[PDB]
């Protein structure tokens, strides 16, 4: 019996405008995308969501290489219910700089939203020890018994098969 709070229906869209991950990134689109990405978090703190979504990604097709511009939007995009395309952001920002907390953080918010139990009980004890949040750890704890749970039952299982 595990109890199924809080999860939802996994989000079915195509993949949100990647970067191009090899291509030439200059002075002036470095520039470009700062700018972008501080108008991006400027939506964020006001709540339009989804005008920050699309500056994110103005900003990753001028600085593809710049890990926050991944972990920031899977950040908006776990509050639009939408845990594949975090996860396919948040991928991408480990790839990238694996010593960053945040991909963690929110990865498995998303795995959470998913209720991937495991998945997500590793990104979030992950992150708590990369860079421990109130709000990780508060997750992790809610998660834990859970993925135990649902771990203890997968062996018991495969031992039998």
């Amino acid at each position: 019996e595990i109890d199924n709070e809080g999860v939802i229906e996994a989000d079915t869209d195509a993949p949100q405008e990647m970067g191009d991950e090899n291509a030439e990134i200059t002075e002036a689109m470095m520039d470009e995308a700062n700018e972008k990405k501080g108008a991006a978090i400027d939506a964020l703190n006001d709540g339009e969501l989804q005008k920050a979504i699309d500056l994110f990604t103005d900003a990753i097709k001028l600085n593809p290489r710049l890990a926050i511009l991944y972990a920031k939007r899977a950040s908006v995009f776990v509050k639009l219910q939408k845990p594949n395309a975090a996860i396919r952001d948040c991928d991408r920002a480990i790839e990238i700089n694996p010593d960053s907390a945040q991909p963690y953080k929110w990865r498995g918010k998303a795995h959470r939203l998913l209720g991937h139990w495991e998945e997500a009980a590793r990104d979030l004890a992950l992150a708590c020890k990369l860079d421990y949040d109130e709000d990780a750890s508060a997750m992790l704890r809610e998660v834990q018994p859970r993925a135990q749970k649902i771990a203890e039952h997968r062996r018991k299982y495969e031992r039998k098969r």
